[PDB]
């Protein structure tokens, strides 16, 4: 099935560029687009930018566009992304992502959610909000959850997705679109809302459940987390 490889953590002076890579598998490498995302310690995803290996479209974050170069071998399957000056608020995990398969009903960009990610690669160097509760969510196997995030703007598009994460592993798409379970996703869990206020539910929680939540508003040229809920036992 779908997999997304990626090179080794390194360690990075002040100065230098660091040039990760992305191998996938499982399907065919220049039909899909690739994210390139990162986090910071104790900080908020970060989108960095895209790469389309099929027709070579890039879009550029701002904070990115001077010092990231994305390129592509498709030959190799490969993805590529090489940031130049690193400097101490470098020192993330960097992720590769590859977008969504088109839906039969999407609109432009519909699809453009983070389907697959990489399991990210660690470097260490020597305008829509969206706000997540609660910051933390204690319970016992059995329980429902209910997890909620407030958008600033009103999010007319319908395209917010949820993730899961526990760090070491891969983030994982739970739901996309507001409402659309994921491929391989359990009955359990499902998403719901509209303009303003959106949520994820699990309906009775078992134990492969407890990890970090992420809501997230995705687009064509902008893309933006919430900082995350805690489902700890």
């Amino acid at each position: 099935q779908v997999q997304l490889v990626q090179s080794g953590a390194e360690v990075k002076k002040p100065g230098a560029s660091v040039k990760v890579s992305c191998q996938a598998s499982g399907y065919r490498f220049s039909h899909f687009t690739v994210h390139w995302v990162r986090q910071a310690p104790g900080q908020r995803f970060e989108w960095m930018g895209w790469i389309n290996p099929y027709n070579g479209n890039k879009e550029f974050s701002a904070k990115f566009q001077d010092r990231v170069t994305f390129t592509a071998d498709t030959s190799a399957n490969t993805a590529y992304m090489e940031l130049r000056s690193l400097r101490s608020a470098d020192t993330a995990v960097y992720y590769c992502a590859r977008v969504g398969e088109w839906g039969w009903d999407d609109s432009p960009y519909d699809n453009y959610y983070m389907d697959v990610w990489g399991k990210g690669t660690t470097v260490i160097v020597s305008e829509i909000v969206l706000t997540q509760a609660p910051g933390t969510l204690s319970l016992s196997p059995g329980e429902r959850a209910t997890f909620s995030c407030r958008s600033s703007h009103s999010i007319r598009s319908r395209r917010v997705a949820w993730y899961q994460h526990k760090p070491g592993q891969a983030p994982r798409l739970v739901i996309h679109g507001v409402s659309n379970r994921a491929s391989g996703i359990s009955d359990r869990f499902s998403g719901s809302g509209s303009g303003t206020d959106f949520t994820l539910t699990i309906t009775r929680v078992e134990p492969e459940d407890f990890a970090l939540y992420y809501c997230q508003v995705y687009g064509a040229s902008s893309y933006t987390f919430g900082q995350g809920t805690k489902l700890e036992r």
